[PDB]
């Protein structure tokens, strides 16, 4: 009966997910690869839809089966943000079941939910479909993770009771509240300071003691 919703990219991890995976792909064109982070600010700043911001990116580089199982290999434990397995395991402790909600690729997060003892049934985010070849085929929007976290909590509401805490450094996470999915917002901006994202929360954490000191 109370639940938190963490985002995956600049929250649980350093950094952001589908960047870090295209980036060998990319290393030809590093032109390319900042202007696939130019877009996620545009998406997490709330200037450009969730949707349109995933499939620029994505016509700008898919990404392969193998290149997600390479980021796992390098980034999963280490890419995690200080002290977090230990402040998920806390908010356990204390009743609340954890979710992620995410516009990162299901496939990248799932060592990492596991790594942190979040359930995979828990994960809600982009499903990809792989050709037999490995290469991108196309995306599953079944969950409603590629249109939005309002669309894919809308599909999984069902499954969540009670209070919910959305934490997270992007205008999608704030969009949770605003909606009335979340109860509380808190903006988290540890690793980048999103000013639009700031101004609108009223909670803002930048580690995660003072997460924690807002929660528990
Ligand atoms: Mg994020």
């Amino acid at each position: 009966m109370k639940n938190i919703i963490f985002d995956f990219d600049s929250t649980l991890i350093k950094k952001e997910s589908l960047e870090l995976i295209l980036e060998p792909i990319l290393q030809k064109s590093p032109a390319k690869l900042k202007e696939i982070e130019y877009i996620t600010n545009l998406g997490m700043q709330g200037d450009i839809s969730f949707r349109d911001s995933l499939q620029k990116r994505l016509a700008i580089a898919s990404p392969t089966k193998q290149s997600i199982k390479e980021f796992s290999n390098k980034y999963c434990p280490n890419l995690l943000t200080d002290g977090i397995k230990e402040l998920v395991q806390d908010l356990k402790n204390k009743g609340f079941e954890i979710w992620i909600f995410s516009g990162g690729l299901s496939e990248s997060i799932q060592p990492f939910a596991d790594y942190l003892n979040i359930p995979r049934e828990n994960i809600f985010a982009v499903e990809t479909i792989w050709n037999s070849d490995g290469s991108f085929k196309e995306l599953d929007n079944s969950n409603g993770a590629c249109d939005s976290k309002l669309s894919a909590f809308d599909k999984a509401k069902g499954l969540i009771d009670g209070e919910v805490i959305a934490i997270g450094d992007g205008y999608t996470d704030y969009q949770l509240y605003e909606k009335g999915y979340a109860t509380k917002f808190i903006a988290y901006m540890e690793h980048i300071e999103r000013e639009k994202v700031i101004n609108l929360s009223k909670y803002v954490a930048r580690n995660v003691a003072e997460l924690a000191s807002l929660i528990m």
